[PDB]
């Protein structure tokens, strides 16, 4: 679509051809590129409207078109009663309340066919006293730990396995860093015979859906997954901004008019809504509340002795 | 002019003797019906009332004994596991605020701490190479 | 009838107040310590 704008505005003719290689090269410590980098090199591809984020090591070898959408690294995170409510406590504590209760009044029937409840009573209250307290202190720790459950604290584990698509600006940032959590991912993902690293987004996200997986990638693609998976959502909000642009030759002349045409485009706010339809989609649609239930037995038995 | 006084800007310009000597430090804030609503959610001590009075009107007819036992046990298991939830998340709630230092709050992003533009003190910073600094520099330079 | 019931009823409910909540808190003062 962005193609057929430019192309009605400029009068411009254009064809799409594929390439076997989306990558756009490594940079290693020595100059190398891949793909879109080494054609628009050469000028043997005359676009290549690819999308591709703006940064300082290849705004020396392509030129850039100015930023409409502001981006950023940020992180993804896979999700693993009569309302919630027989979590916290096993299952099998409520039934001795029960036993409790039936053999505390069976004392009665016993002693028919003072002192004598001295101990009956007090057996019953020194047992039945534990178990409040319990299941309290229980459910206590239990959201104790869920209100303390940044790229810092993922720095300091790998208990889950994350890594990044192959051949991105986020490898370049996490080693041309200074400080160590960007590091320690670089030689995460750069560890395990290149493992923790994914080659395609696809094969990432059937990472992400049967196991915990994160990935270091840009935002939109982030709230695009949770705008069209609703097991998963945007965590936080970004750790770094950094520009967007277009590939285009550098020096090439047409880059200018191409940036006119979509700084028009943009005055107009016609590439709002233009992402917007491509918004749309399919994903996203207390703990005694059942007690609310479990007492209607109340307006339901009060009836029985009634007649 | 209150001014900063450092080794890369006492040799393009003279200055006179400290008279006056300080440091740079950060400033935070000092700091009946709650805790009735954020532990367990608020609908519930609403629609308690009613999970009150339905025994309440089903021992009112009752009594006008097994029956009577029988009811007040569920009321009373009911009661028991009700409150036990109630404290439970009230004692989590407030043991997170009371197990959660310029290390601790800059190891977090849940506080943003930050300067002043065009200050002195990011030249004193930028000058140094402490790890400490280093990683303030990331997060006040980041966003 | 429901006259001693409900006061029976609303004491025991307040009185498992307190105990409730100072348990809650003995054990939040048992956590720093430990």
């Amino acid at each position: 679509d962005l193609l057929k704008e430019l192309s009605n505005i400029l009068g411009f003719l254009y064809d799409v051809k594929l390439v076997p290689d989306g990558k756009y090269g490594a940079q290693n410590d020595k100059g190398e590129w891949n793909g879109m980098v080494k054609e628009l090199i050469d000028h043997r591809a005359d676009l290549a409207v690819a999308p591709l984020t703006i940064t300082y090591v290849r705004e020396k070898v392509i030129d850039f078109s100015k930023p409409f959408m502001t981006l950023g690294i940020s992180i993804l995170y896979r999700k693993p009663g009569v309302f919630s409510f027989l979590n916290p406590l096993s299952p099998d504590i409520w039934m001795y309340v029960l036993l409790a209760y039936l053999g505390v009044s069976v004392v009665l029937f016993v002693i028919a066919r003072a002192l004598s409840t001295r101990i009956v009573g007090g057996i019953w209250w020194f047992f039945t006293l534990i178990i409040i307290s319990s299941y309290t202190a229980n459910l206590a720790a239990f959201l104790t730990v869920e209100r303390m459950e940044s790229a810092d604290d993922l720095a300091k584990q790998t208990k889950i396995e994350y890594g990044a698509v192959r051949d991105g600006s986020t490898m370049t940032f996490f080693k041309k860093s200074k400080i160590s959590t960007y590091e320690k991912m670089w030689a995460f993902m750069s560890s395990r015979q290149q493992s923790a690293l994914v080659k395609n987004s696809d094969e990432g996200i059937q990472r992400v859906l049967t196991t915990d997986y994160a990935l270091l990638m840009e935002s939109t693609s982030i709230e695009y997954v949770t705008q069209r998976n609703c097991n998963l959502t945007q965590i936080g909000g970004l750790i770094d901004s950094k520009g967007y642009g277009v590939g285009t030759p550098i020096g090439s002349p047409y880059r200018d008019k191409i940036t006119i045409a979509i700084l028009q485009l943009q005055e107009e706010g016609k590439l709002h809504m233009m992402k917007e339809k491509w918004w749309r989609g399919n994903g996203c649609p207390e703990n005694i509340g059942g007690i609310f239930i479990v007492l209607a037995a109340g307006l339901v038995l009060s009836v029985f002795v009634a007649i």
